[PDB]
């Protein structure tokens, strides 16, 4: 995260670091618990991860360095990806970790609401950033949990900040046209939660940006409303 600050513990408790053990463990990624054996994520993440017996799930961290050999995780049953997914600046960046166990709620570690389909009209002001990356392009995976306000950007905005792309209503923007706070490497994954009518809800996974909180380049999410119904398809399976 560039131009944030540290969380409080127990701020985003759905917020998880997502380590691969492959060749050593580190943090790969950003995750949000939305189901109690449920991950919602970013497809690209599994770039390379031929199997999900390489991950490890961690829930109610603040700091980095409350993970050692000891420290509990909830191992991944299965990586479900989007079927339409070729890559991050393509859109369909989003992908399920089915996880072996269950995840016992509290408020330490609890689930965020999928955005309503009926919300798909209302306008969020009030939307956070979250992970461990980096500061800046060339830095390291932060100790402690970072957070960052940033506004919405229309799609009409993103697109014409971002020439070359095709910026689709399955992605959602968010920056300042100054730049200076957005996500950056190893936030992938990750949350963009929005606060409405006292609620958190999961409005987007931080997907990709050209370089991080660069003045007029805001953050590209997957836009979690338009993948609700695949959710629902992949976690209320019969
Ligand atoms: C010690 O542990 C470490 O150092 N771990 C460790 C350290 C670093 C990484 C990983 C692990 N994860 C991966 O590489 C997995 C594969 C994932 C690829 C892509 C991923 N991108 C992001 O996280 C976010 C991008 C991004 C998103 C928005 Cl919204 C805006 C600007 C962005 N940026 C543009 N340029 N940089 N950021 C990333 N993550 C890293 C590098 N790149």
């Amino acid at each position: 995260i560039v131009g944030g600050t540290a969380s409080v513990r127990g701020e985003w408790p759905w917020q998880v670091t997502l380590h691969t053990t492959s060749p050593t463990q580190r943090h790969l990624c950003g995750g949000s618990i939305i189901g109690n054996q449920w991950i919602l994520t970013a497809a690209h993440c599994f770039y390379g991860v031929e199997s999900p017996k390489i991950l490890r799930v961690y829930s109610g961290i603040l700091n980095q360095s409350e993970i050692k050999e000891d420290t509990s995780f909830f191992g991944v049953q299965e990586i479900i990806i989007h079927d339409q997914y070729k890559m991050a600046e393509s859109g369909y960046d989003i992908a399920l970790l089915k996880l072996e166990t269950t995840v016992g709620y509290g408020d330490s570690q609890r689930p965020i609401c999928l955005p309503s389909k009926g919300d798909r009209n209302v306008i969020y002001t009030d939307c956070w950033v979250t992970g461990w990356g980096y500061r800046k392009l060339r830095d390291k995976i932060q100790n402690t949990l970072q957070k960052a306000k940033i506004p919405l950007v229309t799609n009409e905005e993103c697109q014409k900040r971002y020439r070359g792309h095709k910026i689709t209503h399955k992605m959602i923007c968010a920056g300042y046209r100054e730049g200076g706070k957005d996500a950056c490497k190893g936030d992938s994954g990750g949350p963009l939660s929005c606060k409405h009518n006292e609620v958190w809800h999961l409005v987007g996974i931080t997907s990709w940006g050209e370089g991080c909180a660069q003045r007029e380049r805001p953050g590209v999410y997957t836009n979690v409303v338009e993948y609700v119904d695949w959710i629902l398809e992949k976690t209320q399976a019969v």
